[PDB]
């Protein structure tokens, strides 16, 4: 299809068919004034229902006073919605402004620091984000390119990523995509269609504390390197290992088809299957939407890419943590290392045209 | 999705339509045997033919021995060959080494330096180019990654650029893209079809003076930084004279079509196509196939955005070098900086199976 609708009862983007590339930007707040603050949720609510709709901005591109500039700066004229999705989320930080140290969630917790992280301050944190989905990386740009520029004198754009899965014109919808170590990554994942998962385990509830947060989720962004020309080095028996899964069909040890339930005790001990799993984590299980990046070479000629892993979750204190430290001896970690880090709080949907975003936080 | 043929009298990813992604890398060269040098260009030559048909290269991404790294590193598997070109390009230093110094071609001319000129040393120049273009950008990066594990120990990667949206058209039979400026570009270039124009403008040929250079072209890479918050709060009118094309159509100044020709004295004088047109410079013309980049934010608040541009031309003295010293008082100026630059000769095309790259060279 050609557009995903805006309104709902959550945000899309979440739940909502993967797109084929993603542009996730981070911003910081610079005014101290609520109304200020509020009147932009309200702008940038107006600026999403168009872009999604695949149409500019305010009064457009083209064609009003010569003598101001375009309220939309024109870059994606004559592409199509392309399934964009815009998702916002508030970061610990936020809360921090406006008088809203109380209603900050509990399942909002700040994240312990993991052996190894070697974390980029200047690409981790964030007071907001939006991430912007699309199957066309212009459409995704211009959508980030324009909200920066409504918000200007307001916020200003802290890091941002672009990330790829698959290129859905010439590969099959049902194919897992594979990472950039060459296997196939989304095989165990909860899925759109499994309405019970998502609200066991990533929607949060009015009963878990917060109320404002009810129909939400929290959001994990974690950058992380792969060490390609490392990787590359290694045997094929070292890399299958490594994973507990074979490169070829992705099946699990000793099984014969992708999505053959696994048996853990094949596997080796710290192998990343094994140390992932909900029965290795006391039922823990994430809804995970990351994206690959390839960002260019560094200085000592070596590739500058990785996965951009993104977790949504119920708590994050249920969710992401108990897993990731489960992954402290995991056999992984000799080929990766995460540098960028953030967490942001994912309110819930924008009901219809009189509502915006942030309305059951800000009243 | 569907496959470019790797053989030719010329290579593909010139004339070819523009394919959706880029992946730009330049290597240096780090091996003084000539010998070993031709045996890469060799392996390389075979592993392209197996990437742009789509299959992995060597003996495969898995299936082999147990305790060896595969061949291929598997991360297209599955997936279409989707328009990949892979393009090689000689570069001025190459000709240093290997007693290659009397075959560097007169037309592979060192660039001027132009006014405004801001050019970092370490994302410039090169020994060597590959141009990897295609619809998918997992196939681009796969082909890059596994030329550059191939190459491990005579070659390294100096510098890359991707590209993640085209800003250029040979197709003039489709939509032209836009620029991160919001303006069509592609508008009057060169098309594939017209061969007698390629043949005039684009491909070196026997009498231009260096026979090894025959059914060639040459090559010109130009990083471009765009001041999008100066642009941002520039007016309609202010960007439509920059160009002297209207915004929403991109018509010509006073006209109502896309693809009617520009009446130039209608323009500003400083306008960009004005300046950049044939007629204003003694006939000289380009084929430019360039692609839109951003790599994150500046450290300023702001997101960063530039043009990675590709111009291929007979001979650089004849092409771009006369188009932008005119372009020394263009109002675009006000609103860009070139930040890298390269220049490459680009050899012919790869006749049959029995052929490989830089052939006629060596
Ligand atoms: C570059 C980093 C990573 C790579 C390359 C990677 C790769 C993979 C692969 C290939 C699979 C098996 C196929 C599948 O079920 O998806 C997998 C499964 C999984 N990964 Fe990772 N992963 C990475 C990081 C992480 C992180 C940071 C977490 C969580 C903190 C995580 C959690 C999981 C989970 C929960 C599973 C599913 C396990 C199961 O239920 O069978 N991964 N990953
Ligand atoms: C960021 C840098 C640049 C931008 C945004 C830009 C934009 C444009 C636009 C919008 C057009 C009109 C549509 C078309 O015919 O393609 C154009 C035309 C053209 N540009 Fe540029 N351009 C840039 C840099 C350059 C450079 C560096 C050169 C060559 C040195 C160049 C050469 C041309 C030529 C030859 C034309 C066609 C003129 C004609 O025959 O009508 N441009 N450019």
């Amino acid at each position: 299809g050609s557009a995903v609708p805006f309104h709902g009862a959550h945000q899309a983007g979440i739940a909502t068919p993967v797109q084929d590339r993603l542009h996730f930007a981070a911003f910081d707040v610079t005014t101290e004034d609520r109304a200020a603050f509020v009147a932009l949720l309200k702008e940038w609510t107006a600026a999403a229902r168009r872009l999604t709709a695949g149409h500019a901005v305010g009064e457009g591109a083209y064609g009003g006073l010569p003598e101001a500039p375009p309220d939309d700066t024109g870059e994606a004229l004559g592409l199509k919605p392309s399934r964009l999705t815009l998702t916002i989320g508030f970061g610990p930080s936020l809360f921090t402004r406006f008088g809203l140290a109380d209603l900050r969630p509990e399942a909002l917790a700040d994240l312990p620091k993991f052996p190894g992280d070697n974390l980029d301050r200047a690409r981790s944190g964030g007071d907001l984000c939006v991430q912007a989905c699309a199957d066309d990386p212009q459409v995704a740009v211009h959508a980030i390119r324009n909200l920066a520029r409504i918000g200007f004198g307001k916020v200003v754009v802290r890091w941002s990523q672009l990330g790829f899965g698959k290129t859905s014109s010439t590969t099959p919808d049902k194919q897992t995509p594979r990472n950039l170590l060459g296997f196939k990554d989304g095989t165990r994942n909860i899925a759109g269609t499994e309405k019970d998962r998502l609200d066991r385990f990533v929607w949060a509830a009015e009963k878990d504390g917060t109320p404002w947060m009810t129909g939400g989720s929290y959001l994990v962004a974690r950058r992380i390197r792969m060490h390609i020309e490392t990787w590359d080095r290694a045997s094929l028996q070292e890399q299958e290992d490594v994973f507990g899964r074979d490169k070829g069909e992705g099946a699990p040890v000793g099984k014969a088809k992708e999505r053959d339930e696994p048996f853990l005790k094949a596997m080796k001990p710290d192998a990343h299957v094994r140390l992932a799993h909900p029965d290795s984590n006391g039922g823990a299980t994430l809804l995970r939407r990351g994206y690959s990046f390839t960002d260019g070479t560094d200085g000592l000629g070596r590739l500058d890419a990785g996965l951009f892993f993104l977790a949504y979750q119920r708590d994050i204190r249920t969710g992401f943590v108990p897993v990731q430290r489960n992954l402290a001896t995991d056999a992984l970690n000799e080929y990766i290392q995460h540098v960028g880090s953030a967490v942001f709080a994912v309110p819930p949907g924008v009901r219809d045209a009189d509502d915006w975003w942030g309305s059951t936080l800000f009243g």
